[PDB]
């Protein structure tokens, strides 16, 4: 847990607010597998604004 469990086990922030571990992306967002790690089971879906 880069930043503690809320949503989910593995969903959390990461990339410093910039990314959230998401099981699917939205569209205003993009998945970042950097953070794809630190996520675990999940995928970094950061904001395509981050």
């Amino acid at each position: 847990s880069y930043q503690r469990i809320r949503s989910d086990h593995d969903s959390h922030s990461c990339a410093n607010n910039r990314g959230w571990c998401r099981p699917t992306c939205f569209s205003h967002e993009y998945t970042d597998w950097f953070n794809n790690d630190v996520c675990g089971s999940y995928r970094c879906c950061r904001p395509g604004r981050r």
